[PDB]
């Protein structure tokens, strides 16, 4: 089934086919990401999250299915489960305020650098670097996208997209499972940097979960 | 390495990461499609081809290395060797000029059939179907893209793209090497719908094999 969604001004089609995949992706949330300055929400970017056309929810549907938005919502498990999900998994960043890709890394990668060192190697460490090098030439207008594919590897491919035509290549694809999910995790992780992709996403699956039943 | 390609408004990235694809393709080659009308040549498309980065240069490299741009424009066996070879291809379709689904659908799909007609097995009807029911519904204004994706064997991955988000789906792959490669053999074949593109192409992929070549 499967509807598409508009975040501020973005369009997130309903089935989708990303950059470094072989199979289709749903929408299966979407929502903002802002900050909180001087009490004042400012919306910075537009987040959608796809999963797998099949495997996804089959896949989900053995530990929560029956279960309801609210239910899906309120359980951390859950969202660890459609981060750490046997498929593949796809991410769309765009923007609404101006981003350097520099600025983007700094900080995509400093939690996870900072949480990996409290428990971190050197593939951790070299998977970082080739992300923030993939990152640093590069410019984020309004309407910039980022395109984000989590392979069930743990490779991540990084794609960018400016304008409407073929994603531009953001290097080569990057294999480690750490920082493909952290990257996905720092989303819609427990601390998750979009509580409103969240929310949108456990909805949608719900429904999407109680439809199988014929 | 190359370049950035721009035609009449259309930016084609040099290093791109196609939909159905796990590896990055090259810009090899990008020109319009045009017609003269009346007082004037109108410009209808604006068509990019992509070849497997890695692969392509290593598989044409030693019919064709060494051999000059000349040579390679002028001969139309080169050109089905980026057609039929052994590596994957993409190719970006711009509108610039408002076609309908179906259309470009029945733009392609007689020329094949026609070819198939004289000298038909049902697994191309079938295809070709698929591949007209895929396009029926949309619709394409000036900016938007159509993305074929085709793979070593033969199967064909279609996506939309109207705006900087993750391309749409157009449903399944079709697999059928003679419509997979009938798509790209209209636009750099013999009777190749842009001209050129296959000038770029040889201009373009002759410094590759060069540079690549010792």
């Amino acid at each position: 089934a499967v509807s598409e969604l508009e975040v501020d001004g973005v369009v997130f089609p309903s089935l989708a086919r990303p950059p470094g995949s072989a199979h289709s992706h749903f929408l299966a949330g979407a929502g903002v990401r802002g900050m909180e300055i001087g009490g004042n929400f400012i919306k910075f970017t537009a987040i959608g999250v796809y999963l797998q056309a099949d495997a996804a929810v089959s896949a989900l549907a053995k530990k929560w299915a029956g279960k309801a938005a609210d239910e899906l919502a309120s359980d951390a498990a859950f969202f660890r489960d459609v981060v750490t999900g046997e498929f593949e998994k796809f991410t769309q960043v765009t923007m609404i305020l101006p981003l350097t890709g520099a600025q983007y890394s700094e900080k995509v990668t400093e939690n996870c650098v900072a949480y990996w060192k409290a428990v971190y190697t050197d593939a951790e460490a070299a998977a970082v670097d080739k992300f923030k090098e993939a990152f640093k030439t590069e410019t984020f207008p309004p309407g910039a996208s980022i395109l984000f594919t989590h392979s069930p590897a743990g490779v991540l491919t990084v794609a960018f997209s400016k304008n409407s035509s073929v994603p531009e290549s953001g290097g080569a694809a990057i294999e480690n499972r750490p920082l493909c999910e952290a990257v996905l995790e720092s989303i819609i992780g427990e601390h998750g940097v979009s509580p409103a992709a969240k929310l949108s996403l456990a909805t949608r699956v719900a429904e999407l979960l109680k439809e199988a039943a014929s």
